[PDB]
């Protein structure tokens, strides 16, 4: 239990990678607060995986596009569990569209969730975080390799986290708080399943030749959130089966 | 006159690097349309440097924070000069603030100008651009090196252009349109003068030991906008006196 | 003990980060052979073998790998931790120091990696120990050292492609320090054990999806 | 003729990109010495000197630089364009091909750069010709080539620090090609003249503020 007595906040915790990160942090001993936007039933099942195995959880309905709601969620977590040790920013939106075609709505909405809300949550968490804490952003290997058309705005929104991570590391390093950007490649989830022509296309660009599992992203996040990782900061850390080699 | 007969649009053309880029493009033969937000007198002086030396210019008042106004400006340019060959996105806002302190207003406003409006202008220009065109974003060496606190949001907004540039290059490469991100280091302007303690601090991080000149950034932009640069695309290209070495 | 049944080879394992790596991998149940600088030492019933080999000597490295495999069977893990740092300006550095840094920091990395890959199980791990000087070189005197460490970026990327069909991962761990303090975001040096913890994470069963990556553990030196 | 009065040395100047570089620098008014592979050729009244030297031979490179300086005075510009590409998997590459790629692509870059820097004017330019394979290695067989070219990243960064007090810039131009087509954003190969145009821009009076940079000219191969 390397996270015994720690408090973690996970933005986007109810499905896919987020759900795996909540369960893993809780299995190492952290109390976990997490946000969800879409499904109370998915959130309940995550919360039950935490407690059936003896961990402490708080599920919070909060739309990551709304600045006020996110800051409110972080304060609710703090009232519930005390000051945060760990923040994981896992909210993320994807719309495909060419430069000439993408709707201005769709732009605004990737910026809101993938960028704005990462800063918004980081700022409120930082105001209620213990020294020696950990902020982990979940980015994308598309910050580094964009092999096809249609991903301009999504890649932009994920490459934004590179500079964010560097400058946050400088800001919070005097408090011994680490800040890192985890950059996954394709991960097998319901909305991006390891099945079909697109997945084969993507697997051809990878050195490993399978999609990543949620548990593997979770494992890396947990390592970074842990007592062994106090010297890793400002880094963008690829976990992508060699997609970006 | 390597740009004879070309048409260029410069977002933020009335002062500093933007003014130097307008004059240089026009000196190589391009017709230049440029936007300004602040000062009609600065815009008039740029427009006069273009025409006194025999070039063609259109100055457009347009706030880069306003999506509609920017798209309108690009269409006004097109009505005036015909289809664009060259777009330069040089709008840029800077507020210093720590992660824990930065006002949410100030966040929203760097995102609006440094990120959103770069895409907005690129999209409208692309819809009215000739094959074999050129899109040049003006980023920052702070995408790569953030040596002090207080720059988290500014660095984020400039590292955003890395992924934007990569995915735009993929989108527009079939049309033989190049897309590149020029990343300057400190450049001597009125609001960031090469004088005082801050400049000395910054010069100590540089291999060259002076600030860059507007004309030097302009020279590089013009090279990239030219007939020799059709094979440079998707790149983030540092011009920073070794700030990021 | 997630490495029970596994075999590791550590190029440069007798002091500092190397020693910490050997100690951590052995504590997780690995058998470990390591080089330091034909002679070797071990313990009856123990699973740690110390082999004297200079990392500039191709023959001695290749032999060391083969001795490891003789004792323990195919490798699962290789860690390349040999390293030489000589400061010198471009105008002044002796060609002998150039050649030493190239031999140890670059050549021997490829030599060990090839020999290990000829005797490694599918699902294996190769971890190079690079440096944050590959990305940020803030002072003079480091040109050839930085060169030698930035070489590992390209190597890691191409080796990950080569070996990915065998499910072998290949990663480059880039430490910072283990005048500079103004550059460090967290205001201390790294501990050998910290570097070792990251190596052991990558060497283990949870890291099969991390490959081709250069991964910085440098207190924010390169931010 | 922005290089009138200037002196350039081009390591590997007899064919393709090297030839185009020599041709462009001379057209801008530079005196140009170049190597190709003690013998040399020139024209009476001309300012282009062709010197036979193998880039793996330290002595011959150092001599070539000194011959250039004998003819033309201190250098203003050096372009390092020698290059060897041998394909081979990690498990199979011959150590001789490793050593050849290390000698030519890495060692000789440092050797020429040091000798040039001992005989160069303040305000000078050093341009290494690297490869986009430093950043993206999409297929197997390129590990050692990629290694050799990613080495230039660190070298460029440290040399720019070393030489910045003398106002000498140091940059690494990374070409892509001059199966792959699916990787290219613009759908053609680059022309030798294009690479040369970029080199000449960096070599010139407008580029004094570009230093330490790795600058990609690769049709979007690495995007
Ligand atoms: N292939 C991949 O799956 C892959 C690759 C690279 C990077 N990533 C990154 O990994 C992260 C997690 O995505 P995933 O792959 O597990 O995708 P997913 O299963 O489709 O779920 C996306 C996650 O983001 C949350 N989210 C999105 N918009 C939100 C909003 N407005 N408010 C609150 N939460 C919101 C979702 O919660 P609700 O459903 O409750 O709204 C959900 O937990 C994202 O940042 C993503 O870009 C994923
Ligand atoms: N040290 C440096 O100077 C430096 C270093 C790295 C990167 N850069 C980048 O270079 C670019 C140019 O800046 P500069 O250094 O020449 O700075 P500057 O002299 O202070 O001017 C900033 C430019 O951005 C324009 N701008 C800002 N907000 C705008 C808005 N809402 N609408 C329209 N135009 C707007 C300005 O036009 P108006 O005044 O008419 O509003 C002006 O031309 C920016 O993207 C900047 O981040 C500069």
């Amino acid at each position: 239990h390397p996270l015994q007595g720690k408090v973690a906040f996970v933005q986007g915790g109810s499905r896919g990678i987020g759900a795996a990160i909540v369960k893993r942090l809780a299995s190492e001993g952290a109390a976990v607060a997490f946000t969800y936007a879409a499904s109370a039933d998915r959130a309940e099942a995550v919360a039950s995986a935490v407690t059936t195995a003896g961990g402490k959880v708080l599920a919070i309905k909060a739309d990551s596009a709304d600045a006020a709601a996110l800051q409110q969620a972080v304060r609710q977590a703090v009232s519930h569990f005390g000051n945060l040790d760990i923040l994981v920013n896992n909210a993320g939106v994807l719309t495909l569209g060419g430069t000439e075609e993408l709707a201005l709505d769709d732009l605004d909405r990737m910026l809101a969730v993938n960028v704005r809300s990462v800063f918004v949550a980081s700022q409120e968490a930082a105001r209620h975080m213990n020294d020696g804490g950990r902020i982990i952003h979940i980015g994308s290997t598309n910050a580094e390799r964009v092999p096809f058309g249609g991903a301009a705005v999504y890649a932009m929104s994920k490459s934004a986290l590179v500079g964010l991570t560097k400058g946050m590391a400088r800001d919070l390093g005097p408090r011994s708080i680490t800040v890192n950007n985890v950059q996954p490649g394709p991960v097998d989830t319901e909305m991006n399943p390891d099945a079909g022509e697109l997945a084969d296309q993507l697997k051809q660009l990878m050195a490993i030749g399978r999609y990543g599992k949620d548990e593997e992203i979770a494992g890396f996040v947990a390592y970074l959130a842990g007592p062994q990782a106090g010297y890793i900061t400002g880094a963008s850390l690829s976990i992508d089966g060699g997609f970006s080699a």
